[PDB]
């Protein structure tokens, strides 16, 4: 039985999807087929109803020099994170000397807003391939975990932050007391630590277990957060409900008692409690779609290639780990996927090995279907592909339900 990383109490799992490799490693067709394993099961702790994976895999695993995920790959997120750069510089840091921290800043897609702005922030990517990304915009990087020991060095020499920001981050970091000490350490007493990760609430909607990966360690909800700011110091004062990312949720933190919640805040709760969104029957519920999920998605592939229709993949996802390592699909089902990012591409995808090949050369002739790991990018991949729907080829979505269109 597991230790609750919020509160250590104790955590109950409800879904259990078996082995698999780290997400985000693409191997040369060449190199040894040996990968890293863990198991990837998902419960729910007891006290406090975070629900969070039963493993951890070690983060050097995971962020390293070669991490391959670059944020600036999508037009779309480009202009979400530009305008919450805008929001925050006409909000949090009107002050006349202000300080921004940003955990997770990968290629800079947020901070060059801040650093075109001429205000003081400072990046912590420990991935130093797409930290280097963003030094070369001008921002400003630490290549370091943001921790208790790394938030104190950065109070000791550049003062208080008036915000924190984490997106795609925080829900990656099982030692979240950690950095809760270190935003405690940094935050300036009326500053704001706000994060946006993928919601629980709409994983369950939609199914999306895919969302359940190495690098997901959390699924937060409104509930779960506002007992995490409560054990550890802070309260949830705001939430806001986001599209990007398959559904997401961004919490404001700050300093008890310092601002009143939002009633949006109230709202959401009294909505997750009304749909019983934490309790295990429905996780479990959810588990169970999961399964019937992979039954209908392999059942339909398997029917594609008997009937001699081509398949391939699109979008070379973190998340699409899961998907071919759960379901057991490889290239005999789905000969390649399409992406635009360069160290991805003339790779093989983890544990799947399913070659990936540049975007580019998803092309006329095309194949029959496009089974879309990039569903949480469904519109900005599919504006640019319309001479693929046109000639006649389909996209294969299993979120929410296994469907072509
Ligand atoms: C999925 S990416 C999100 C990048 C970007 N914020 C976005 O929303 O697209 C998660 C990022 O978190 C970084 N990361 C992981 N652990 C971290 C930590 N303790 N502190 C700061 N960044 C961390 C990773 O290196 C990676 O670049
Ligand atoms: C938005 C977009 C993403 N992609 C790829 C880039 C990333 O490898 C992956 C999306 O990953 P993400 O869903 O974690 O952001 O899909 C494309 O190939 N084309 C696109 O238009
Ligand atoms: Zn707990």
């Amino acid at each position: 039985p597991t230790a609750c990383r919020v509160c250590g109490g104790g955590v109950q799992e409800f879904l259990d999807l078996g082995r698999q490799p780290l997400s985000d490693r693409f191997r040369k067709p060449d190199e040894l087929d040996d990968e890293f394993t863990y198991r990837l099961a998902v419960g729910r702790c007891d006290s406090c109803e975070m629900v969070q994976l039963t493993e951890e895999v070690p983060r050097d695993l995971m962020f390293h020099e070669v991490y391959p995920y670059h944020s600036s790959g999508s037009s779309v997120m480009r202009e979400h994170f530009a305008m919450l750069a805008r929001d925050f510089l006409a909000t949090e840091l009107t002050g006349p000397d202000p300080f921004i921290v940003e955990i997770g800043c990968n290629d800079g897609i947020m901070l060059r807003t801040i650093q075109e702005a001429g205000v003081r922030h400072l990046g912590f990517e420990p991935s130093s391939g797409v930290a280097a990304k963003a030094r070369e915009k001008g921002i400003r990087v630490r290549t370091d975990f943001f921790e208790k020991a790394t938030a104190d060095d950065v109070r000791r020499t550049e003062g208080p932050a008036n915000v924190i920001y984490a997106a795609n981050t925080l829900c990656h970091i099982p030692y979240v007391q950690s950095v809760l000490e270190g935003v405690d350490a940094l935050l300036a007493p009326d500053g704001v630590f706000v994060f946006e990760d993928p919601y629980l609430g709409d994983i369950v909607a939609k199914t999306s277990f895919d969302q359940i990966y190495d690098e997901h360690f959390f699924l937060f909800s409104a509930t779960s957060v506002q007992g995490m700011a409560q054990r550890c110091g802070f309260e949830l004062v705001d939430v806001q409900r986001l599209p990007v990312h398959g559904g997401e949720v961004r919490y404001t933190l700050a300093r008890q008692g310092s601002r009143t919640p939002s009633a949006a805040v109230a709202q959401l709760l009294a909505a997750e409690r009304e749909q019983e969104l934490s309790d295990m029957a429905t996780l479990r519920a959810f588990a169970g779609n999961v399964v019937k999920i992979r039954d209908e998605l392999t059942a339909l592939l398997h029917r594609l290639r008997a009937e001699g229709r081509s398949v391939v993949g699109y979008g070379a996802t973190a998340k699409s780990a899961t998907v071919t390592n759960f379901c057991g699909i490889g290239p005999d089902l789905v000969h390649s996927v399409y992406d635009t990012t360069p160290d991805k591409q003339n790779r093989l995808t983890p544990g799947a090995h399913i070659p990936v090949r540049p975007a580019s050369a998803f092309s006329d002739p095309y194949p029959d279907y496009a089974l879309l790991f990039a569903w949480n990018h469904a519109e900005e991949i599919m504006a640019k592909e319309q001479e693929f729907h046109q000639a006649g080829g389909r996209w294969i979505l299993y979120v929410p339900e296994v469907h072509i269109r």
